[PDB]
């Protein structure tokens, strides 16, 4: 509808799967060569489906802060036989706060959806399903079951992963450029 949906439309595009494992299907960012990212609690195993396709899966890496704490981002290998376009370069340096997000979600439930959520919060720290986790985003928005593993952009930036919510705000994982230097 506007410039924000512009480049969410564009990430979704081309650097958008739907990964199914035993927990579900998420929406999965790709983001350079066959690396992509998918919320922790999705539990990636040895194969995984992409696209209703069984992928074995290369390497997985579920992200803890120096402080040993979860992120809820597990980054995974997959062993396809195409790459990503590379968009390393929209992710966010360092840990901040942000103005009029949008939230992508593509999954057979809930495809082509879009949700302006407004201002995003650095929340850092949340018990998420019982679960101690850092370098959380907030933004007042009722998200649902569905949603997880969702992008979370702005113009010009791709600045998270949906990872849960409350039922009146939904809680995102950080993406940062250093989780994903070769
Ligand atoms: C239950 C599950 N959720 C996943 N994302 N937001 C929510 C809210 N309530």
């Amino acid at each position: 509808m506007g410039p924000g949906f512009d480049f969410a439309q564009a990430i979704m595009k081309k650097n958008t799967v739907i990964a199914r494992t035993e927990k579900g299907e998420f929406t999965m960012l790709g983001v350079y060569d066959r690396v992509a990212v998918i919320p922790t609690h999705a539990s990636v195993g040895e194969i995984i489906y992409i696209n209703d396709v069984e992928t074995r899966v290369l390497d997985a890496c579920a992200l803890r802060d120096l402080t040993d704490t979860n992120l809820e981002i597990t980054i995974v290998k997959l062993d396809r036989n195409q790459k990503f376009r590379d968009i390393r370069h929209f992710l966010p340096r360092c840990e901040d706060d942000y103005n009029d997000a949008v939230l992508s979600v593509h999954t057979s439930k809930f495809p082509n959806m879009y949700i302006p959520v407004g201002q995003v919060t650095n929340y850092g720290f949340l018990n998420l399903g019982g679960t101690p986790t850092h370098r959380i985003l907030m933004y007042n928005f009722p998200t649902r079951a569905g949603q997880c593993g969702g992008v979370v952009t702005t113009t010009g930036k791709v600045i998270g992963i949906h990872v849960g919510g409350n039922g009146a705000q939904g809680f995102a994982a950080m993406l940062l450029h250093s989780y994903f230097t070769d």
